[PDB]
């Protein structure tokens, strides 16, 4: 059975004004581990992986 | 015994004039295999050698 009431539904978060800002610190939420747009080519990454393996 | 004569001594090569040039093609005489003034440091070369070994 699906229920209705304050103790079931979520309070809907109001859309921010064009002047209002969400106030969310992105470093507290994530930390990047691989950028997808690199100066490197597939070959070079592949090559590096071989090297990382050899070491 | 040490000998004297045309068949023993070398013909002495005359000193070149300030205008004269020796005319010697250096590529026919040598080909370089390691420059001693590199943008690299001992550490990096050492490191590369380890890598060359691992591969």
């Amino acid at each position: 059975e699906i229920r209705v009431g304050n103790r079931y539904q979520a309070d809907i978060t109001d859309l921010l004004k064009e002047g209002e800002e969400d106030g969310r610190d992105q470093s507290r939420l994530e930390t990047q581990v691989w950028e997808a747009h690199n100066p490197l080519t597939d070959k070079q990454i592949d090559q590096f992986l071989v090297v990382a393996r050899s070491v």
